[PDB]
């Protein structure tokens, strides 16, 4: 009785051979710089959980972004100065410069530092097959660094990944959801946003791992080289795993769960239908062939499936041919 028990296949047990502090982050104690060190020059967004700022260092006219934390959860907060500190220099991971308490809410301020970006709703219109492969290079970097030390960023998306396309520079960003993996765990599945939440969210597997973030990373590539964004248009949380079983099929998605003995909300009774599995060359026309390779689908291929333990790893997709035409380092 009961779904099946999952563990990731790679990185598996990183953590339980750490000092007890690099994971439990309820007990680190933050050191704190002055805030009187920055000055906001304009707000970049707001989210649920923080505003962001570009923000100048009033010391030497270095350009910054101050992250102003929303006083909503606390050891969430804790949480994500652990993880950026744990994964500080590693590729293209953001580099957190300093932490300031804000005078006016009384939350943490996190520096980082300043990135060039265009908005990917501006710039994935531009991108050519050989940038496409070349930032997703660049990505597949950093998550295989912060899988590699124990962490899933949980948030993957064209909104968390800032790219400074005159340099050809690209960081991972907002890591507020990122979490430490520990096999057996039970994890919140309301993390990602809709278009990027992997099955195992919408199905309500809580026993998942990094391979959420190749999920994701995979809805990602899919919209970059159709030209299609989002790739899976779902209109809720319900409605995102019909749009996926359009495409992947229903007798897979019936497979997943029956292999991991989940059952489906019963609400998907009568929204999911039957479905067969389209071929990726349905999806291809006049306006993206150019940036679709045989490579390309066989690499997407192997992202996008319904079982997370069938799915590459950065590790391995690294390795895939799509990238053997990509100059590297
Ligand atoms: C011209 O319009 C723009 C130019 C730059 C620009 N840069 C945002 C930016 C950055 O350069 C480094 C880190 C973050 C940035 O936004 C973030 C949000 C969250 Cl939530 C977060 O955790 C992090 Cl680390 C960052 C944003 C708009």
């Amino acid at each position: 009785s009961g779904p099946v028990p999952s563990r990731a296949r790679v990185y598996t047990d990183v953590n339980t051979h750490r000092p007890r502090e690099y994971w439990d982050y309820e007990s680190h104690v933050v050191e704190w710089g002055n805030q009187d060190d920055y000055q906001l020059v304009r707000k970049l967004g707001r989210g649920k959980y923080s505003e962001v700022f570009e923000a100048i260092n009033i010391t030497n006219n270095e350009k910054v972004v101050v992250k102003i934390l929303k006083p909503v959860k606390k050891k969430k907060i804790k949480r994500e100065i652990k993880i950026l500190e744990n994964l500080r220099g590693g590729p293209n991971i953001i580099t957190l410069a300093d932490i300031v308490k804000d005078p006016v809410s009384r939350t943490p301020a996190l520096v980082f530092e300043h990135v060039n970006n265009t908005d990917f709703k501006q710039l994935y219109q531009t991108l050519t097959d050989y940038d496409i492969r070349f930032y997703m290079y660049e990505i597949l970097k950093a998550l295989d660094y912060c899988h590699s030390m124990g962490i899933m960023h949980r948030d993957v998306k064209p909104h968390n990944v800032m790219i400074d396309h005159e340099h050809r520079k690209l960081r991972l960003i907002d890591w507020g959801l990122a979490e430490f993996y520990h096999p057996g765990q039970e994890y919140n599945v309301r993390v990602a946003s809709r278009y990027f939440k992997g099955p195992e969210l919408l199905v309500d597997y809580q026993m998942y791992d990094y391979s959420l973030d190749m999920w994701s990373l995979g809805c990602m590539l899919a919209s970059m080289i159709f030209r299609k964004e989002p790739f899976f248009h779902g209109h809720d949380n319900y409605d995102q795993l019909v749009r996926i079983a359009k495409v992947l099929g229903t007798e897979d998605l019936y497979d997943y769960i029956d292999k991991y003995n989940i059952e489906l909300d019963p609400r998907f009774n009568d929204i999911l239908g039957r479905h067969s599995r389209k071929r990726w060359e349905r999806f291809v026309h006049s306006e993206n062939q150019h940036l679709v390779s045989p490579e390309a689908l066989d690499f997407l291929d192997k992202l996008l499936r319904y079982d997370h333990q069938s799915r590459l790893t950065a590790r391995e997709a690294m390795e895939h041919p799509y990238f053997y035409t990509v100059v590297k380092d």
